């Protein structure tokens, strides 16, 4: 069994801006996400070999996790705030499509993105 190559994290022909939105989702939106008691599944890509979800890679073609999204963030990866947002988005999304309603990784993801979506209804006004 194998899983893919992690997503894209950095790429120098890429154009990067650091804007005061990007600087949000880091220090107040994933810092905040990342503590919480339900991050630990989501720090880090989906390891389909250990959890033994041979098929998991079958169904889910754009896979997200925060720890790539840390690493976009801190290595300055994004354009805008809304790729960033997106990236959240799907993490969440893969959760929602690959599990069962009422999984406890459901209602892991469920808290996250209730907080998450709390974060993004204070995003300052770009400078
Ligand atoms: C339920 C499996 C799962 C987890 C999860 O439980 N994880 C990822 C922690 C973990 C466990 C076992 C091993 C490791 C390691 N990385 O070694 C990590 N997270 C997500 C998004 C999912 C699914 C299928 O949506
Ligand atoms: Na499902």
């Amino acid at each position: 069994s194998m899983n893919p190559p992690p997503p894209e994290t950095s790429n120098p022909n890429k154009p990067k801006r650091q804007t005061n939105q990007l600087q949000y989702l880091l220090r107040v939106v994933l810092k905040t996400l990342w503590k919480h008691q339900f991050a630990w599944p989501f720090q880090q890509p989906v390891d389909a070999v250990k959890l033994n979800l041979p098929d998991y890679y079958k169904i889910i073609k754009t896979p997200m996790d925060m720890g790539t999204i840390k690493k976009r963030l801190e290595n300055n990866y994004y354009w805008n705030a809304q790729e960033c947002i997106q990236d959240f988005n799907t993490m969440f999304t893969n959760c929602y499509i690959y599990n069962k309603p009422g999984d406890d990784i459901v209602l892991m993801a469920e808290a996250l993105e209730k907080l998450f979506l709390q974060k993004i209804n204070e995003l300052p006004t770009e400078e």
